């Protein structure tokens, strides 16, 4: 089970200086809608598509929307599963600056998917405790460059993947407050730890926040099933020798398939377990609404377009 959302952040005074207009467009509750600029003494402007192309997704949001509301519309509803032994992931994707970190971490006064998704977990936690205990641990890593980081104690340096069944991150560390100033604190603070652009936070950094749940009954006189649900919240990486060995291709290319031992990428790995059949995912696609941008926001919009 698959949800697209796509996220329209408001224009920027810098886009505004650069001379941007407004060319994206919530039409709809899941419909938006991307004209096109023009340009170049080139164009047969005529055309026949020609100016405006319209693309659904399970649910939009532009600037009217409110961080709770993103929050309610794309991941309240995995909560309950994830303490029940479901896994689910979300994924913020999109160009840098159309506001992934903004949608997954927020602000201070404006906070985003983790703590509001961490608070509703605790208050289910609590609402069933009645009849189950719980614990919960939760780690915030950087993939960068395939290197792996805690983001939570950059000190230890970097981290490989060791199988403990799970694949875990071996040697990171776990978090257990339930208070939200604190995690929004700690969260914080762990995202100035991504490595940053030499030039900022790269735009090759990706931010993994994971929240593991394990959930077994109070009657002892009765076997039950022990629950272990992992919820992944994921802040991507942005959207934007000689190897002749491609002979290698045009000649596996015979009668089908596969020539090729292709390395998993660590994010791969790590939502290898996760990620299956019975197990949900959410992505939140993000674009600019600027004239400035209309390249990317159309590679954005095919890629997540339903
Ligand atoms: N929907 C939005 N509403 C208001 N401000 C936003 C929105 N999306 C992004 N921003 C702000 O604009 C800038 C966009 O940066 P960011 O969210 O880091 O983009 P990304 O994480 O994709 O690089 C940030 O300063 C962020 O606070
Ligand atoms: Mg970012």
């Amino acid at each position: 089970q698959l949800m697209v959302a796509l996220r329209v952040r408001p224009i920027s005074v810098a886009e505004l200086e650069e001379g941007a207009t407004l060319i994206a467009h919530k039409m709809d509750e899941q419909m938006v809608v991307l004209m096109d600029p023009m340009e170049d003494p080139d164009d047969i402007l005529r055309a026949h598509r020609s100016r405006e192309k319209s693309y659904l997704f399970d649910v939009a949001f532009d600037f009217t929307a409110t961080q709770e509301m993103v929050y309610q519309a794309t991941t309240k509803s995995l909560i309950e599963g994830v303490i029940s032994g479901y896994n689910a992931t979300v994924f913020a994707y999109g160009p840098t600056g159309c506001g992934k970190t903004y949608t997954m971490l927020g602000t201070d006064h404006e906070p985003g998917i983790y703590v509001r998704t961490l608070n509703d977990l605790f208050r289910a936690i609590e609402e069933t405790s009645n009849d189950m205990e719980y614990e919960v641990s939760m780690s915030y890593l950087e993939i960068y460059n395939e290197m792996i980081r805690d983001l939570l104690n950059p000190a230890l340096g970097y981290l490989e993947l060791r199988e403990d069944s799970v694949i875990q991150v071996a040697g990171i560390t776990e978090v257990s407050t339930i208070n939200a100033k604190e995690i929004m604190q700690l969260l914080m603070k762990g995202n100035r730890q991504r490595t940053q652009e030499p030039t900022q936070t790269s735009s090759r950094s990706h931010a993994v926040l994971q929240v593991a749940v394990r959930q077994r009954s109070r009657v002892k006189n009765i076997l039950q099933e022990v629950r272990q649900g992992r919820l992944f919240m994921i802040d991507l990486a942005g959207s934007e020798l000689l190897a002749l060995g491609n002979c290698i291709n045009a000649l596996s290319d015979k009668g089908s398939n596969k020539y090729i031992n292709y390395r998993d990428s660590k994010l791969t790995r790590l939502l290898k377990d996760s990620l299956g059949g019975n197990s949900r995912t959410v992505m939140i696609a993000h674009i600019s609404p600027a004239s400035t941008a209309f390249e990317e926001s159309r590679n954005t919009l095919t890629y997540a377009g339903r």
